[PDB]
């Protein structure tokens, strides 16, 4: 076979893992939505591609939402221009399909089990009450002068008000822009800069892992080149002392006590725009995304790929700063009616064994978190999640890079007890929804693999060097879409035309992801890493993914990144990162040891050409917050251009840049 | 033996009780009531608009009395104790469209507006169209300002017919008018103007009343110099008489609107959308906050239920658009209800005290809406002004603001309504939005001085202050709470929920708390007898303001009575009484300490002993508001020494009768 | 013995009745006509539309031809008197939804547009597509701008196809547009700038016309000067050629629409918010349309007076500073989905066969241009015309002032070949679409005259004298409607005053026009001048239209104008202007000679009271730029006030003026 799955220390004919009994209607589980098997996903998703599917998507979008105006089209635009529309016509309100439409039904049934930073502070917030925060927000936003269309910059960390926040922007028709808590100064002012919103809301401070995020400094710091900003709303989340500048900054407590606690919703266009939302290589990209499609692609990818039902309690781990927290912590579980969770911690604090004392004290029916918090998990050893119940899930997800074999074992063997479906969902912020994922009740999963298109996607594998779809499977190249699909990006903000080059001009007619794939001889996708962290050496393509996951199954490695760079001989060569575990010991086993021992493992499951040219040992990976693994900075560090690096202030540790840096040199 | 009495009165209780006259019986060719004939119709009824199941009744009265733009899907949600009610939230209309367009594209000629002018000889009738054409006109300026939806605006305009035109513009447009009565202070106008946060204020260059000259431009001048906001004053041309006005702040009404066509179009609201901002008559202002369907849905069904009103009535309510009860019952009920409504420039006594009957007599009126300060002055002026006329267009006669004496009552009943037409005492609040007691005249026989049983929708009880007990069964006094929210309850006070919440929410958690004292007599009739902080307490006896001032002015010559609690050693509190004997009386032929005397006993006669005023003044006129309050605290507050504490009383009706209470208290 | 006459033509009145030949009866190959095939055929009709049971006609075109968000209720209110007429007022709509978005979704490949530029090389066709993208983009580069529901937006662009996306930009926000000529001088455009009181406007950095330059961004700075509230200005580089750009206030369409997403939200207006403002050519006269109304009677007027149908290309040769660019180039052919012409030219440039060279080559369906083109075309000879084909046309349409028989013969002879029928469309900027006008398909038409009333239109005859109306027929005196109409102006821009003083005080209960007319014995209308033209020559009133066309009758003459000034014997007396083609000998030919037989011409056709007292020969007649010559000029320059004359800078030819005053003197 020309496409192999990700290393994995299992062989592949002990690979293959069926919808397990919790996902079978069995032991008093609900039924699966889509299942038992594979036909039933292929023949439900033939329903929402092709020339026929408008059928369908006008039926979801009319049985899904609840709309002031019904729409007349179901479709329209292409990626050509970046005109795409969906339900144009059609009128709605996010904040009433997540709220208020919930709460005239059940208004004291929790819409967020608030998971504080101290375990001993978490409760639940009724959707009575939810609903009450927005509509005060809303009207603090109204009487500020917010008109429908204005932009609202939000920095706050994960508390539940931060929802109130999201809300009440998309009640009164306003544009929210959602900033990490703790990114700096500068890339908080730009991002400001670049909405220009009036109206920015923040935290006194955050609180996250036991630590403090001086969220209303930075603020002060950043504002002072932020001339549009004129009224900041500060929410007192620890009542430290921090600094108020008289007239532009009111505490978010008395503002909205002046406030009714019902507001009326704005009638927003389907294409009316919903937020911005800046990504984490130049300028801040600013994803745009408008109402309805995207309102939908959440929901319908929420009742699916995590085949959510009406009692369910679902929770997402990540941070609303990141598209993961837009889609599933917000919007996709509030539009469903069903409790989600707002995690405001770390998943070691207090101990490593946080996320699973959360899963046993609220009965969580989903988990969703990124591959970096389970390889951090994964080496803090199996006492903290062994004792635990962990019954009450039936699926767990992944989101945000490849998840090496032997983390997704981990995470079926100990989260799972090999009991919960493991969806590895692929998507991006553009994308405004999951893309390629396992349907839970119907898909049999391969460790590593993204499985199948979702609804609407209809995506295809090019060879990047003729332009050309590669037909059948066992092929191998770059992902694109043939078609819009409804949660897509419409633009990226005053800046339509990084829009068009970045995502429509590469490959004319498709959507281009920037991820390479194979689609293996099953026909299962698998997204392998970036096109950017491609490694040619002499002319043998190399995904990050497929190295990476060769390195973690040998023992004592924690978590490693690869990256080309420019050789003399074979055009590039591979250079590793590997981040061993603090207890092993560097002095037992030879440094000089490890290396040869890690190349031969490479050389040994991937081939001669893989085995890195030199192996780094470090301490830990330059990442987002997200925790994505910034493989560009590394490759510009080995290329010697520690200068021509970006801006580096915001991401999850700034100084282990200074550690690559030395341990290169 | 019964432990609550009826406000004392003259007639005997076993005569005191009024069946609906033939006038609202369907006889004499008059319209059928729409309610009747007895108090169990009334109850039939009412019981489908409250509890659990009536959501239907209301659904289909809002549809049947509302033109939408967009239907609603949900009837009602929130409550009180996060002041979050909602009703018909996801529907979309306009107030303007409901009270103007849909009557003018039926009948486009018919009287909309009958404007009593001060001198009667100006009065005229305005037509449906020209009424809408000029709300249109001034829509129309107003957007040219920059106005825009959500926008406050400020209204200091007297009763010429053109300030139901104002009103309506604002509502036309989405903007939140703020009406402030005209010859109030500018100390009292900066206050209002300034907590609304206007741009724009709307005003004339002089009203008339009473043939007095109210100098409102003066009094804008002076105020707008502390109101930095304010950029654009439209000044109604009432008077003629030169007055400043400011280059480029200042434009006048008529060269601006002939500037703009006579059609706007309408701004499609939220049901939930406010629709104004009305400030009240003790701390800094409070603007009362009403929304858009649930208070036009309550002040339209009230006019037609309360007042019995048909499509082809001639609806006098004689109060002021600076009141609530000019903004629901002169112009967005009966407008809603599309019949003729009035607007009066005038006095009840102006030029003489047959002001108001000359009017009924000129334009037939159907019924007549007025207040006890009123009815007690004209009263106090003589009978030969009234009973020479004809008065038998008047089906139905209303009162409102305090607790009407039986005395007063009878008169009104005597000789405005030759006993011929039924008397509705209506008790509410600006807060309410619309009558919440009332008796429905088809249908209840009347107590004098009794508000008789709740409207559609409210759902009250009697509660023991102290406790917050619900009072069961009848023959019990307490404070007055409603259970449920009703469509036009205040939805805030604007930028100031809190004082919302603590005011009215807060004292009983569960409750609206109105304020008044209330009783339950044994045949279930509510007697509103006085404010909660007007209540004396002597030796453990709870006495209301209504029953020893409705005691007084049973004594010959007496026109008008006040009485006001103050601390005493003996019996916690003392009555202090002020009393206004009419001037034709001789207080030389009677001596005042034997008139004192006398009103003492016919105290202790009627309620009891411990009753009996302490002290007795006698004055020329009693503190008031431009409504006809009677303004207890200030004369409280003076009695017990504390003359400095009293705060803004620049805008009362006579502000140097002040000056005469604390001379003669001393 | 009949009093009213029809309008001088050398053919007898027993041979000029002209039935619809065979290219409107359905023949040859044509589309069957809307109405036909005769006379009954349009009074049937017609007589729906007027009278007290319309309602029920106007509200079935109004829910046919339109898309509507919300219906109406009522069908019409209000009134001439107060000016507050009102059409469909509950319903709303998008005038840029009806004429672009719902196409788009039918057919986006069609062409919307055919731009023929000035020079003939560039022209190109537009798709609906194209024009719907460009339209959005415009629309939000505005709201980045701020312009907000109701904000005027003045628009100085010359014939260039994106002048219609600028408008629709403005319809599709709801913003009001107001276009002024481009060309007009820096004082003409500052006095309708200012007026209007806009923030933004729209421009070029030049304009082409005729191979001559306009320096349209030269212009603009100038009038700015003088316009204290615009804020920013958007330039369309149409040449390329360098012009002044101020910092901040003016900014570059291409550079500002890429940054731009392409589609943009409709904005749901109500029926009777204003869609435009459009200058006439004292104060500038803004005149006020609405959006339902206005759009529901250029769609009918486009179909029924021109027959269109799905696949016609429409050709209207007009400018879009004319009401007749606004009501037959944009909003009524777009709004019906078909091809209309956006002609960059004038009717001589590179030749005077532009026009047929453009009929053959687009094979151009209707054609529709003003007398004052017609006779330009007729002075250049007919060997620009003779040998084109233009069997592609049907219909030829005349706009803007009276045709005389001599013009209207050779617009039937050659541009038509006796095959089309000649649609003379009476109307005004005030009345938004045509008013009265032979419907092709059944009207047999009369050289000079408009026939009848379109629908909706009930049109008078009133004694200025008496104010009282003249029943029967063989009646002449001042053109009145009786009963508003759904496309009537709503207003004078912030000058209701002066609307109602100048249609609605005149004769109250009626519309006054402001122009005389007669209704022959057949019943047939002929509108022969502006009223402010009629001449008293010893108490025998003459119209211009007649003495003008008596005065073409004789050979060489290219032109007339007749103005009355003061005289003692007989109150007024009839002053002629005559311009002759160039290529007449002026030497051989005696002017005194010529001048005779003009005169005797006049007195044989008309009567010795009509004989011009004076006659002036003239190269060129002082003429507006949409064609209208301006007799109010020549009236007072022969009044002796040449000095009175107000603003006359933006006039076709400004120095003309200058000559006629020489000529007089
Ligand atoms: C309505 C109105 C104006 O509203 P507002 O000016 O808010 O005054 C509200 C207060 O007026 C008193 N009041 C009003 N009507 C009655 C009545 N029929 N019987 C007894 N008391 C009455 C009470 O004290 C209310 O709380
Ligand atoms: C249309 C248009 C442009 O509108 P506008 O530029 O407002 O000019 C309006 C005036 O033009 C004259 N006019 C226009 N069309 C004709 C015609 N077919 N026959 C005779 N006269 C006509 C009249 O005097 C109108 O009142």
């Amino acid at each position: 076979h020309h496409v192999h799955p990700l290393p994995d220390s299992v062989p592949e004919s002990e690979d293959l893992f069926a919808p397990p009994p919790r996902m079978q209607g069995k032991e008093g589980r609900p039924k699966p939505h889509i299942g038992p098997n594979y036909e039933s996903y292929v023949k439900e998703w033939a329903k929402t591609v092709g020339p026929n599917s408008d059928e369908w998507w006008a039926a979801k979008a009319r049985e899904t939402l609840d709309w002031y105006d019904d729409f007349k089209t179901v479709r329209a635009g292409g990626f050509e221009h970046g005109d795409v529309q969906w339900f144009p016509e059609g009128t709605l309100n996010a904040a009433y399909n997540c709220l208020d439409r919930h709460y005239y039904k059940n208004p004291k049934k929790t819409a967020i089990i608030y998971e504080a930073d101290e375990p001993s502070e978490s409760r639940e917030v009724s959707y009575e009450e939810l609903m009450q925060e927005t509509c005060r927000v809303a009207n603090v936003l109204k009487s500020y002068g917010v008109k429908k269309g204005d932009a609202v910059s939000i920095y706050l960390p994960m508390t539940w008000q931060a929802a109130a926040a999201f809300l009440a922007c998309a009640r009164i028709g306003a544009i929210h822009s959602a900033v990490f808590a703790g990114f700096s100064a500068e890339s908080l002012r730009d991002r400001v800069n670049d909405c220009e919103c009036k109206v920015l809301i923040t935290t006194d401070e955050g609180r996250r892992g036991g630590k403090t995020i001086a969220t209303k400094q930075i603020v002060d710091a950043a504002l002072q080149q932020c001339p549009l900003v004129e009224n900041v709303l500060v929410l007192r989340r620890t009542g430290n002392k921090v600094p108020m500048t008289e007239g532009r900054d009111k505490w978010w407590d008395e503002e909205c006590a002046k406030m009714p606690a019902y507001c009326p919703c704005e009638r927003m266009a389907s294409e009316d725009p919903l937020f911005i939302l800046y990504t984490s290589t130049g300028k801040p990209k600013g994803v745009v995304h408008s109402t309805a499609g995207y309102l939908l692609g959440t929901a319908l990818t929420l009742k699916y790929v995590f085949d959510a039902h009406p009692d369910d309690r679902f929770a997402c781990m990540a941070d609303i700063g990141w598209i993961t927290g837009h889609s599933y912590i917000i919007y996709g579980p509030l539009a469903n009616g069903i409790t989600t969770a707002v995690f405001e911690s770390t998943p070691v604090y207090p101990t490593p064994s946080r996320y699973w004392d959360f899963v046993d004290k609220w009965k969580a029916t989903q988990l969703y978190t990124a591959p970096t918090a389970i390889r951090l998990l994964r080496r803090m050893g199996e006492d903290h999640v062994k004792n635990h119940d962990l019954s009450s899930l039936r699926v767990l997800g992944s989101v945000g890079e490849p998840i090496n074999p032997e983390a997704w074992h981990w995470y079926n063997d100990f989260a799972g007890k090999n009991q919960c479906a493991i969806v590895d969902t692929y998507w991006m912020t553009e994308t405004g929804s999951i893309s390629i994922a396992p349907l839970p009740g119907a898909i049999s999963t391969k460790p590593g693999s993204a499985t199948f298109p979702f609804f609407g996607m209809d995506v295809d594998i090019i060879d990047p060097q003729t332009g050309q779809v590669l037909e059948g499977n066992d092929v191998e190249g770059v992902l694109v879409a043939r078609r819009p699909w409804p949660s897509i990006a419409r633009t990226v903000y005053r800046d339509h035309k990084r829009y068009l080059e970045t995502y429509m001009k590469p490959y004319p007619g498709y959507f281009f992801f920037g991820d390479g794939a194979a689609r293996d001889y099953d026909g299962y996708m698998w997204i392998k890493g970036r096109v950017d962290d491609v490694i040619n050496v002499s002319g043998h393509r190399l995904s990050t993914a497929e190295v990476e996951s060769a390195l973690i199954l040998h023992k004592g490695v924690a978590e490693t990144a690869v990256v080309g760079c420019a050789d003399d001989l074979t055009g590039q060569a591979v250079y590793a990162f590997v981040t061993m575990k603090p207890e092993f010991d560097l002095k037992a086993t030879k440094e000089a040891d490890l290396s040869k021992e890690l190349a031969i493992q490479v050389r040994k499951v991937i081939g001669p050409f893989a085995a890195p040219k030199k192996i780094y040992l470090v301490s830990d990976l330059p990442k987002t917050r997200s925790g994505k693994i910034m493989r560009r900075v590394l490759r510009k560090i080995v290329a010697g251009e520690g200068d021509q690096l970006g801006d580096l202030s915001s991401i999850a540790d700034p100084q282990i840049v200074e550690e690559v840096k030395q341990k290169v040199t």
